[PDB]
């Protein structure tokens, strides 16, 4: 299994979210008590990279998806067969896209057939601190023929043009129709 | 800017504050006749919600800090840069006030108007309290740089319908107690 | 493994450093109670060479990285694979030493035929016209944070003093950060 | 040149000395009519700091020594050769250490090349009104080639973490074999 251990590395590297509230008309929402997003079907769902130093062009950033509970750990996270058979880019069996960046990577590995989602890595723009990705997650957490109400974890690795590992984090993932209240609930049950 | 307008509302929505005095050892305490809270930063600062009616469950309790003068109001009120870099977790950095000792707080930066506000969910308890703390000092240069500010506290339902409002000022410094004596004087 | 054992030798060879203080802004800075130098990556970090006697000309100033916990001391230190990848700045020195000197056209470079532990070793010159000790520049070109290099494992530099034909002289040795901010991490860590 | 000018700032500093008296045995005595500190070489010169509201965590008092004569002020004062021959954390040219203190800094300015000693701002213990801080003078007033007579000031400045100034105190200190003889001799005149 893919490794989830967090490293901040040489560069720093750290995710932040933005803070987004519960409102019923948010779209996506992360819970920092529970390090989880929640988020909508095919909606744009923001992660910030934050470093303390800039990587050079060229570095590169992952996403993949991995089920967080042991017995279901072995299993590739993909789409449901609904959903599957719904872009030009990704594969349709991929849970994790990106949006709105044309140099995204797709990526079936040969010896896992696990799926990953690559783009480069660029600096903050003018007046910001952070770097954002807009993923999309394409399949519902209740879909019956995908996660099926399984915990799902988002591992985010940092790495340079030659593939070496740099830094790693995660976070877990909820995608529901109303993610605003899924928060406020889940919360209230800790 | 947004609304400052008091309204008890429906539910008799008013605050409370503590009867602290100003001896030298209080770390925080507030002005009736001000009606202004005189805190230390990050340190405890309690307010009371009244209300003549329970609000249902799934309430909540924003609070949000807005400059006092005119000429200052549509500017964010943020922590400075020093502060900023100077977390528990759960609260932005960029934040002035955080709730502690509350699992289920929730952080709103205003995707529109940049403005930063802190809410709980409404508990009944014989008063409510909110432990508040401020996270810059007024004195703060690139911050408020003595400038004044306001707290207003509003109640809303769970989906966002405002239930009721109210406010006060508040001081950031070194010695709460010799700071409203002083204030009072004048 | 190398020695670490320090020994002042015949010529009264001890380190200094420079008192930099903790500003945030600081490029290295020295700890000694510590005996810990903080540093940034690939920027300067002097290290001063007291004498008593002036050794002989053709001595030579030789510096090693060596992991400090029992576990890693036979790894040889070295940049990460990331780091280690060539560019156009290595210059006189091989991309995979983690200690490189910088402005010394006179620097050689040695990977250990045997050990395969790397050093970087430079004429010993005496100090100029009116000073006491003469001071090298060393870089250290891998963080300490760095995956599949250090990977947060603390090192010392063991500073040798060798003759013409190598035979050891004097030697100490100081432990290394190498962090973003040098001011910050040491007084943080000696709180 | 540094500055000397008395600064209380935000926080009310002032400094504290004991009451010692001018008795044989004394090892330290300030004057208060002089503001004049008579120590010992290298024996504990204790300076109290008071303020009126509790700096930050992370404050810092730095102490700095400068030549008290216009004539001499832009010169460094420094250890005379006999005593900074090479003793703990401090470098061996520092006229002014802090004893008992695992945290302290020893600063060389790298443009002004003036000496400081550095070491946290700690509040005074629960019940205690005032934080003491114990100084050593590594070379005496006499000293050849070194102070050589000349009057010296000790700046006692308390800055943030980022270095910016929050407050500043300033003493005369004369180091010599007998304070309490010397301070009773010198409040003759
Ligand atoms: C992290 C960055 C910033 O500095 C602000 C908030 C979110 N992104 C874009 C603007
Ligand atoms: C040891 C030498 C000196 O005599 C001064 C201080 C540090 N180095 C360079 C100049
Ligand atoms: C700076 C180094 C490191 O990276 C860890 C923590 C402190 N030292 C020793 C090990
Ligand atoms: C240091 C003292 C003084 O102030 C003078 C000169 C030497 N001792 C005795 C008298
Ligand atoms: C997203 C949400 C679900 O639907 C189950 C898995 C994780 N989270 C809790 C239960
Ligand atoms: C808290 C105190 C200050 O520092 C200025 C703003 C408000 N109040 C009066 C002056
Ligand atoms: C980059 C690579 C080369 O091409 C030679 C010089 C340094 N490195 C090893 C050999
Ligand atoms: C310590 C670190 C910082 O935070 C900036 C100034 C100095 N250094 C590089 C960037
Ligand atoms: C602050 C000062 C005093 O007044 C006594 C107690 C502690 N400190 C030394 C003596
Ligand atoms: C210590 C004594 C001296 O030797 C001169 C300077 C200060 N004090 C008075 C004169
Ligand atoms: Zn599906
Ligand atoms: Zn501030
Ligand atoms: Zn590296
Ligand atoms: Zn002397």
């Amino acid at each position: 299994v893919p490794s989830q251990k967090t490293y901040q590395g040489s560069y720093g590297f750290r995710l932040g979210f933005l803070h987004s509230g519960t409102a019923k008309s948010v779209t996506c929402t992360y819970s920092p008590a529970l390090n989880k997003m929640f988020c909508q079907l095919a909606k744009t769902c923001p992660v910030q990279l934050w470093v303390d130093s800039t990587p050079p062009p060229g570095t590169r950033v992952r996403a993949m998806a991995i089920y967080k509970q042991s017995q279901h750990m072995t299993e590739v996270v993909r789409r449901c067969p609904h959903h599957e058979r719904c872009d030009g880019l990704a594969p349709p069996q991929h849970l994790i896209r990106v949006e709105g960046n044309l140099r995204v990577e797709y990526l079936d590995d040969r010896n896992t057939f696990r799926h990953s989602v690559v783009v480069p890595y660029e600096p903050p723009e003018v007046g910001s601190d952070c770097t954002t990705i807009h993923y999309n997650y394409m399949c519902n957490s209740s879909c019956m023929g995908g996660m099926n109400r399984r915990p799902i974890l988002t591992i985010i690795t940092l790495e340079d043009s030659s593939g070496n590992l740099l830094g790693r984090n995660s976070f877990e993932v909820c995608v529901c129709a109303c993610p605003g209240r899924d928060r406020r609930t889940e919360e209230e049950n800790l």
